[PDB]
């Protein structure tokens, strides 16, 4: 029938002002940006570490407000042991008229991967465990018809147990600057997206699997680029340029006949490139480092692959409930986004 307003505190920390439940103490800043400033927290309610975003006037444009509903949709929707989940979102506002202000908490992580693959030296039941959690979280994602469109080291998450959980998933949107050069940002992203070849998939996150799990295994980054068209061409000198068949799929003409320019190149010897690697590891990579998306190992089949034999369980890798994608088609302004999400912060449901 109804619901209880906490009680909130007020806490400057870097300049930006805090207001949160009496619950969250302890508030330490970790970071901060475009993408919202985060603090550390401990929630006395459940004895849990958490992580609190803090989007402040995410409704200055129609731009900001939809990407704050995203957002929320997006964190609301996902309850996996490897996708990060919405343990709270609250906001001081009292009603529709003074919201302007959002407030996510989730589980507080302790490392990204990134930070991990240089503290430590990782064994092949390491990349295993890693990548095998990765792919748990995407078969889950993948089926809300959900894409990440930017996996990378950086949104990986982890704790001293190297338990994993995915994060940022459905919302990168990088300028041409930020995708300029030697740069991490485009490192792991699928040839079609980083060149536009065709409307893409799922499949792209998989691609950004094969870079990662490549990289746990050698130490290095597989196709460090100093631009885009650098990165091609050490992509394709290891899968080889695209056939017949793949051409015709690429529905940008200018793309299409860029690549009917470059000299044909064989697929290389997986085994000749990473040398003393476990074969399921070099065969499973193979599978998901395909040019042609169609043909890419899905999230759900690599599962089931024998490289991952001591972790896999079909009875615990699940799938999620539909995901309803229609608000991205919409049209609406500043004050209807706005509602929309003051909607969904009122009617969140903690987790039990
Ligand atoms: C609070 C929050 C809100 C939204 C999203 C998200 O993925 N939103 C997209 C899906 C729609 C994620 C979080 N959680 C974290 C955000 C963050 O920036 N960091 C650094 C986080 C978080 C959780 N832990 N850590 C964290 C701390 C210390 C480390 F060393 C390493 C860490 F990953």
């Amino acid at each position: 029938m109804s619901q209880e307003r906490p009680t909130f505190y007020r806490q400057e920390l870097n300049k930006t002002i805090w207001e949160v439940p009496e619950r969250y103490q302890n508030l330490s800043p970790v970071g901060s940006g475009a993408y919202g400033s985060v603090c550390a927290a401990f929630d006395t309610k459940t004895g849990l570490r958490v992580a609190v975003k803090k989007l402040s006037r995410p409704f200055q444009s129609i731009i900001h407000a939809k990407r704050t509903y995203r957002e929320l949709r997006l964190l609301k929707h996902m309850k996996h042991e490897n996708v990060i989940g919405l343990l709270d979102v609250f906001t001081p506002a009292r009603s529709l008229e003074e919201f302007n202000d959002v407030y996510l908490v989730t589980h507080l992580m302790g490392a990204d991967l990134n930070n991990i693959v240089k503290c430590q030296k990782l064994t092949d039941d390491h990349v295993q465990f890693l990548i095998y959690q990765i792919l748990r979280g995407l078969k889950y994602i993948h089926s809300a018809d959900i894409i990440h469109r930017d996996l990378k080291p950086s949104n990986l998450a982890v704790n001293e147990d190297c338990e994993l959980k995915i994060l940022d998933f459905g919302l990168a949107r990088h300028t041409d600057d930020e995708m300029t050069g030697y740069v991490a940002t485009r490192w792991y992203r699928a040839p079609e997206i980083m060149l536009n070849w065709m409307h893409y998939n799922q499949t792209v996150d998989i691609w950004s699997v094969g870079c990662i799990m490549a990289e746990l295994l050698t130490g290095r980054t597989l196709f460090p680029g100093t631009d885009h068209i650098d990165q091609l061409k050490l992509i394709l000198r290891l899968v080889g340029t695209p056939g017949a068949e793949l051409l015709k799929k690429i529905s940008s003409e200018s793309a299409r006949n860029y690549i009917q320019s470059l000299t044909q190149m064989p697929k290389m010897n997986f085994a000749n490139v990473f040398i003393g690697a476990n074969p399921l590891a070099v065969d499973l990579l193979e599978k998901m480092l395909v040019l042609d998306s169609d043909k890419r190992i899905t999230a759900a089949q690599a599962l089931a692959h024998a490289y991952f034999a001591q972790y896999h369980d079909p009875d615990d890798e699940p799938v999620a409930d539909p995901y309803d994608q229609s608000f991205e088609s919409r049209d609406l302004l500043i004050d209807e986004w706005k509602s929309l999400t003051y909607d969904e912060v009122i009617s969140f449901v903690p987790p039990p």
